[PDB]
This record gives structure tokens, sequence and C-alpha cells, in this order.
């Protein structure tokens, strides 16, 4: 762990977010903080125009360059799908598109707004001293007033951070692979699941954020792609920068780097033969910053822990890492149980696909203990 | 150099195949050896369908159970797609299926037949002691007679070998950005150009052992995968091991190792962006052996010479980088006048998406060059 963007701290989260652009770029800003209020009133799409070309150079740093997608990555939600019912924009403006892709080249990234610049990159902690706790922090960006995007971001950000507990013990689980020596091994497998359950409780705690109306609300809408969307048949044009229109898969927590990272880990069958779940999830890492992509693949250049636990037959380690398996079906199974309490509940007078993903995942999860049980 | 099985003589090729099986196995070693006979005649979907279910406990050592990849590859391919004439298979047979992927598992490989398969592990040296030279050289296994198997697989595997004399210059490259010394770069970078070069030269020279009507050959359909194609809708089923039918894609030369590890190297980024063939050479990698892709993302782990080279300001380590792309360019130019010549002209008397394909991954490369202003 040197240069694969992990934090110790706060995990694939970037750290401190810069949350202020030079005055170069305080129209780009302006648009964007006030997102809620400009798309209801109409004129967002104006004021998208209205902005001229502007040049990325001044964007020096990488926490610069990076609240800059996210602030560009908002506009461009706000100015495709407007106040979301229907009024789509098949063409993104040259002043806008053009920035956002050349500095969406630099940084790796698909030109669209992704979980890592839209929940890691999207925060701050009010008081600077009080420590990540829910009630000290908040979001940057929000698209409409009441979207619970503060609460949406905000948790699955703290469930991220909470996982960063897990991630510290990673090389001494490959390290006491190699050296063989299962009393660390174990140990070390058991720390893991520790901090992983200690992820269920972030969920559990402050699952209090998220109005029943969310899915049905706003959000959703302006987190969608135009990747076979049907409202963009044949992809988004980023006039001025390509000549064609292009497809991005929209937004998706399989880009969150952190259940991928210990679905590897843990040696579940994440490759199992495609199917539109572990496919879907394999290439989304292409929406994942070049650093933690790079850092999932490493996994997996390391030998497999659940092929090494197999063949030790060795009790306590089997228990152990079902321990850690335990520990994501929990997880995937709350967030399932949350999940459908905000699907077939506003579905009052396309939403039981997702139902299924979900399903096939923590199925496949599920399929990986040692114990059947 | 390390764990990667790049072997210092014959690169990514496995270092001298295995050309008979364990004794066990000779069900199947028959089968395969004798595979043009037996789809015209109409006997192999026969043969396969009666046929014992061998264990893969016999087969241990790596040049083996990579010869039984092969084995078992080819005829899943004959048995699948008969013979090249509409009728095709959708099931697996249990015999033949489950052991498969049971090795295939074993191998960390995708259960069909791939690149690393028919070229890499698939040739002999008529007389062991001269050099590899065509002539000198013959492969293990085809589907058909005149079906234009030869020619295809070794003019591949003799630009494979006569790209991987490079491979090991990779570490210099990296030790002198480290150590920082300017001039040793340079060198190395001048020496990586012209190994391109060299097999570029070795393109030329043998080109024609090639069949001119080789991609209208039942080549093609034995080739053929189950991913995304109409025939298979599903994918073919490996029954007892896995219910539902599964997906996987037919091989591509975008599974040779040594042209998305010049990408990498080189930083010419196929692999990022998300578009088509950016997601396409992504998924190859995984039909890669897993020694190799720990290899490919090593590089990609490691700074970028291409950005080291753009900070310094020094014109002669500029020429020498780009002299990396216009052989890579050149390379991949001179590809797409021969494929051209074999797919496009004959084509008269899909077509277009293998053209844009090819063209994009080498307008990405022209794309990457420096001297320009
Ligand atoms: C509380 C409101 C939430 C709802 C309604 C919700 C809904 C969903 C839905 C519908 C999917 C499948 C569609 C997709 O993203 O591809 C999904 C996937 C996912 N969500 Fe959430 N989610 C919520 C909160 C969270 C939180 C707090 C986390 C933790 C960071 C999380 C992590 C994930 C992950 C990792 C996936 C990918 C599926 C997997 O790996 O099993 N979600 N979510
Ligand atoms: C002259 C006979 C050949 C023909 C007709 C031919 C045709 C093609 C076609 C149609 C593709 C795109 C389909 C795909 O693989 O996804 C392709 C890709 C490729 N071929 Fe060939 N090929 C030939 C010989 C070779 C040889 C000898 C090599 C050297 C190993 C080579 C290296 C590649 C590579 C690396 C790709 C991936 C795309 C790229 O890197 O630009 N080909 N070839
Ligand atoms: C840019 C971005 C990407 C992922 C997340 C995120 C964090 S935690 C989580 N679970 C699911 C998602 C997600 O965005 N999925 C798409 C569908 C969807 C989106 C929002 C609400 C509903 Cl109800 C359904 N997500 C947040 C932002
Ligand atoms: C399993 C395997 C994969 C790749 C190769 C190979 C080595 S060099 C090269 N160029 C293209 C390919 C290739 O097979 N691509 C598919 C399209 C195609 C192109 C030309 C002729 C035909 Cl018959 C088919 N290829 C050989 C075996």
């Amino acid at each position: 762990s040197k240069e694969y963007h992990i934090d110790e701290e706060v995990g694939f989260a970037l750290p401190n977010p810069q949350e202020n652009l030079p005055d170069f770029y305080n129209d780009w800003m302006f648009i964007a903080k006030h997102l809620p209020d400009l798309i209801e009133s109409g004129q967002l799409r104006e004021r998208v125009e209205k902005l001229n070309m502007l040049s990325i150079d001044h964007l020096t740093d990488h926490k610069s360059q990076r609240l800059a997608r996210l602030v560009l990555g908002c506009i461009t939600m706000a100015y495709v799908w407007g106040k979301g019912h229907g009024d789509v924009r098949k063409v993104l403006p040259r002043n806008i598109a053009v920035p956002y892709c050349q500095l969406s080249k630099k940084l790796e990234l698909p030109p669209i707004l992704v979980y890592a610049d839209c929940v890691l990159a999207n925060w701050k902690k009010k008081d600077p001293n009080k420590p990540l706790t829910y009630e000290n922090m908040d979001v940057l960006f929000s698209f409409r007033d009441g979207d619970c995007s503060k609460g949406f971001f905000l948790v699955s950000l703290l469930v991220e951070i909470a996982a960063a507990s897990a991630i510290k013990v990673i090389p001494t689980v490959f390290k006491a692979m190699q050296m063989q020596e299962r009393d660390t091994l174990l140990k070390a497998l058991l720390e893991i699941a520790s901090c992983l359950e200690k992820a269920l409780q972030v969920f559990h705690q402050i699952h209090d954020h998220v109005n029943p109306k969310a899915f049905f609300s706003v959000l959703r809408i302006y987190l969608s792609g135009w990747k076979g969307n049907p409202q963009l048949s044949d992809g988004l044009v980023y006039e001025g920068f390509w000549e064609d229109p292009k497809e991005f898969a929209g937004g998706s927590a399989g880009q969150s780097s952190v259940f991928q990272c210990f679905d590897v880990l843990l040696g579940i069958q994440q490759t199992a033969g495609g199917g539109h779940a572990a496919q879907f999830l394999q290439d989304m890492r292409r929406y994942m910053p070049p650093a933690h992509r790079n850092f999932l693949c490493s996994l997996e250049s390391n030998p497999s822990v659940r092929e090494f636990v197999l063949s030790k037959g060795d009790a306590g380690l089997r228990e152990a890492y079902d321990a850690c398996v335990k520990a994501l079906v929990s997880l995937r199974s709350y967030h399932l149980q949350i999940v459908t309490k905000y699907i077939l509940i506003p579905a009052s007078q396309g939403g039981t696909d997702l139902m299924n993903f979900l399903k096939t995942v923590r199925s496949t999860t599920e399929k990986s203990l040692l114990k059947e049980g």
C-alpha cells in the first residue's frame, strides 16, 4: 500500500476533498452549488450555455481537478436530465463537454458522474477537529431539494470509511500466507470480519437519513446514464470532443472499490462464467480511479486466500474465513432488505432487474461459505 | 521476469510445449490428433458423446495440463461448430465439459479455446537444435484440412517471439526512471523501439505463410465463441458443473499479452475510457494466462514512462519515446494493410466492426505521439 491512493483513515474516499475551485472557475462552481434551484426554476440549461469555454490547466493539483470532475459531472447530469420528468438533452454544449472530457481523459475516468467523484470526493467535516461521524459532516453537492442525497452519499461514504479498517490488514494476510504463519493469518482474518461487521452498524445506525421517496424521488434519474438508455438511444454527443455520441453507464455502487476488494480477497466468484452480474461488476472497474482499479487487479495478482484456507484442513481457519463471508452476506442482506423498503413500496400508481442483480451477487457471496449456516 | 512465466528466449509462449500427454489421457489425445478426419466423416460429435470421463488427477506439471487445455479446447470448438455449416450444439457433454472446467478453474483460464492455447502452447521444432524459424517449426493441432491453421498460428507465434526481445528491456526503463539515469533510459527506449522494428521486419519476411483466404475458411467458425453471439443466444452449457448456460468470448489476438503490455508500458492506455474497444481489450486480459495478466498489471502499477518523458523537457528522450510509438504504429499499420488485403477486398466476389476496432486501436496509438509542437 503506497501509490494505490488508499488512505489509512478514510480508505478509498478522497481524504479532505477540496471544496473551493480557483476563482477562474467561479461560474462553474455557481451553477454547481445552486443546482437544486436552477433546475426547478428552469434557467439551468440557459446558465450552462451562458458559460464560455474555460481551460482546465488552472486546475493544478490532483484534488482540485477532482473537485472539477465533480462540479462538471453534476452540471452535466443536471443539463442532460433537467427537471428529470422527461425533457432530455441529446447534445452536451462544447463549452462544458470539452473541458469535462479533457479533464476526464486526464484523470482516466469516463466523462460521466461516478461513485468515486459523487460520494468519495463529495464531502467535508463541519468542525475540522471533531471526528468523522454523520453529525460532523456534509455533502458538497446535491441535485434537487429533499432528494436526501446528503444522507444517501454520506452513509455510503460512512460505510466506505468503516470498511477501510479492514484494508489495513490485507498485507498481513498475504504476508502471513507467504511466510506460512497460521496464527497470525487466523488472527488477521477475524480482524477483517470484525471490521466488516463494524461496517454493518454504520449501515444500521445511520439508515435514518433516507426518505422512502428517494428512488421514486428526483434522485436516481440524475445518476442515470446513456448506455443502453432509451432516452439517449445512441448516447450523448460531447460536442467538440467527439464527432459521435458516446455511451457511458450511469451510477452504480458497483463502482465502490470496498466491496469489490473483499469480494476479490475472499475469492468470491465475481467472474463466475460472466452473467450480467459478475460481468457488469467487472466492467464497472473501468469507472473506478486508475489507482483503485489497479489495487483490485493487484489483489488477484496475489494468491487466493480461499484456495489456501481450503487446503490446510484447519477448522479454526475455515471458521475465520467463513466469518468474513458471513459478514458480507450480512452486509448485502441488510442492504437488500433496505432496498425492498424502497422499490416494491414506491411502485405506486426495470425496478425488478436491480432486485435480481442484488440477489445474484448476494447469492454468489453466500455459496462461498465453508459451513452451511 | 520473476513469477510471470516470461521465457527469456520465447517471451509469452510456453517455453517448450509438451507434444504428448500422460498415457492415461489417450481417449482425448486420439480425438484431437485425428480431428480433421473426424469432422468431415461426421463422427466427431458421436465419438465425444461416447467417451470415458477421465479425471484430471494424472495431468500434473505446467507443460502437461496446458497441453490438456489445448486438446480439450479444440475438441470443444469442433463439437460446438460441427462442420462449420449451420448445425450447432448448445450443450457440452458432462464427460468433457466437467474435466475441462475442472482444468480451467484450476489454471485460472475461461473454459474456451484461447490465443494462449492454440498459438502460445501449440507448436514444436522439427529439428530441435536449430533456431526458431518457420520451416523448422510445425503446429500440433488443426480443425480441417487446408483450413489455413499452420501459417496463421505460426506467424503469430513468430511475431510474438520477435517482440519478446523487448520484454527484457522493461525493467531498465523503470530502473532508469527511479535511479533517474537520463542516458540509460534514452538508450533502453531506443532498444525497445528497435525490438518492435525487428518484429515488423519478421512480419514482413514471413507474412506469406498465412493463407490468402484464411478469414473465410472454417477457421473463423471454429474460433467463434459464445458471448454476444446470436447463434448461442445464452452461450454454451457446461452441464454437471453449472446448470445455467454460460458465456465466453471467442479467440481474439487482443489476448496477445505482448501487444497489450507495450500499450501499457508506453502509456497508450487502450484499457482506459470505458469505450467499446477499451472495455474489450481489458476483458481479453481475463483470457490470458494468470501469470501474464499479473505482469500486465505490475506494469500498470508502475509510474508512467509517457508522464516521465513529458515532464523532463528533453527532446532526445522525447524522440526515443516516439520511436517506440512509431514502431508500434508501423507494426499495427502493416497489420491493418494485410487485414485489408485478406478481409475487405475478398468480401465482394462483422466485416466493418473489425476494421473499425483495429483502426481505433491504431489511432489511439498514433495519438500517443509527442513531438507535435
Ligand atoms: C439506503 C439506500 C440504498 C438504496 C436504496 C440502495 C439501492 C441499491 C440498488 C438498487 C443497487 C443495485 C443497482 C446498482 O447500484 O447497480 C445497489 C447496489 C449497491 N449498493 Fe446500494 N443502496 C443503498 C445504500 C447503500 C449503501 C449505504 C451502501 C454502502 C456503501 C451501498 C452499497 C451498494 C453496493 C456495493 C452495491 C453493488 C451491489 C453489490 O456489490 O452487492 N448501498 N444499491
Ligand atoms: C495475416 C493474417 C491476419 C489477419 C487476417 C488478422 C486479422 C485480424 C483481425 C480481423 C483482428 C481484429 C479481430 C480481433 O482479434 O479482435 C486482429 C487483431 C489483432 N491481430 Fe491479427 N491478423 C493477422 C495476423 C496477425 C499476426 C501475425 C499478429 C501478430 C501476433 C497479429 C496480431 C493481432 C493483434 C495484436 C490484434 C489485436 C488488435 C491490435 O492490437 O491492434 N495478427 N487481427
Ligand atoms: C454516483 C453515485 C453512484 C453510486 C451511489 C450509491 C452509493 S450507495 C448506492 N447504492 C446504489 C447506488 C447507486 O447509485 N446505484 C444506482 C441506482 C440508484 C441510485 C440512487 C438511488 C437509488 Cl434508490 C438507486 N449507490 C451514489 C452516487
Ligand atoms: C484463438 C486465437 C485467437 C487469435 C489468433 C490470432 C493470432 S494473430 C491474429 N489476428 C487475428 C486473430 C484472431 O483469431 N482474431 C479473430 C478474428 C480472425 C482474424 C483473422 C482470421 C481469423 Cl480465422 C479470425 N489472430 C489465433 C487464435
